[PDB]
């Protein structure tokens, strides 16, 4: 069992951590569109999409896996009628690698962002 | 890292693989009541849930499991006064082997279809 | 010819109803069902959504013992919630029980649980 916790990211505050890895695998927190700060960058739903791949390509390097290793994203939205927004951006973490997916629309995400997105991934 | 696709699925087309297979375990993408030619096949929702199991078993039986192998399942749907007859229909799949589950009632799904359905899934003998 | 795994159903806990079971072990890793607040009784025990997360953990708890794991060894939880506003009373439970440890997590809230509970917790976990 491992912690992966990075003060290159905004602290998981409370009872959580960034990542753990245990059996080979990444198990990421959902991330959410904060930026080092803690603030929610943008209330436009392609840059929060960014800023939440690009805090979890933050975890996966600290945790020893990439982008590339990822076996299964979880996007948890608020709206389903973004989703071609989400998916355009997605599509440029996930562009040669194709991990397996859900999406789901659900009722209400922390501090009201619009897209949260959990990950499962291989270490290197 | 395997990627699995399947043509007996709608073509993923997107960013995403009909499943994964890393350390001898395979994830599924949550799969949705889709024909091959990417159509919801009823509104009914027993029919669904039925079309999301099929679709679930070609790719487990693709990357080299089956259902009888699930380790867990994850069933989003868009109302739990359908849980009783949603449930009906996986127990017709699930019957000997019961694996681990959650079920919650999402706001809405991909095409406004009423159950998704991923699954984490041991391979076969290796 | 099934993939080798081992299946959880504890007597300690209200039976899982059909199709499932309260746990599964496979490949050094459990996956619990998701817990939702029933009593020794099988009832929702209580209103109260402090409560109602105390006794999800409490039978997480002894799911992961029946399966060989513990608090200690969870990997990754997701709690499902019926109303954000709870989070606050929610996570100070929580806490009590992750002090030590903290695992992955992601938190949403969901239109409706089963049973018109307040919050359902599921985890992923290492054997111990």
């Amino acid at each position: 069992m491992k912690i992966i916790n990075t003060t290159r990211l905004p602290e998981a505050l409370g009872p959580y951590s960034h990542a753990t890895v245990v059996n080979g695998m990444v198990y990421t927190s959902g991330q959410i569109p904060l930026n080092v700060d803690g603030k929610i960058v943008s209330a436009d739903v392609q840059a929060q999409t960014k800023q939440v791949l690009e805090n979890l390509k933050v975890v996966l390097e600290e945790a020893g896996s990439d982008l590339n290793s990822v076996a299964k994203a979880t996007i948890f939205i608020k709206d389903m009628n973004d989703f071609q927004k989400i998916n355009e951006v997605y599509g440029q973490y996930f562009n040669e690698h194709k991990p397996a997916r859900s999406c789901v629309e659900v009722a209400r995400l922390p501090k009201d962002v619009k897209v949260e997105i959990e990950l499962v991934s291989k270490i290197k």
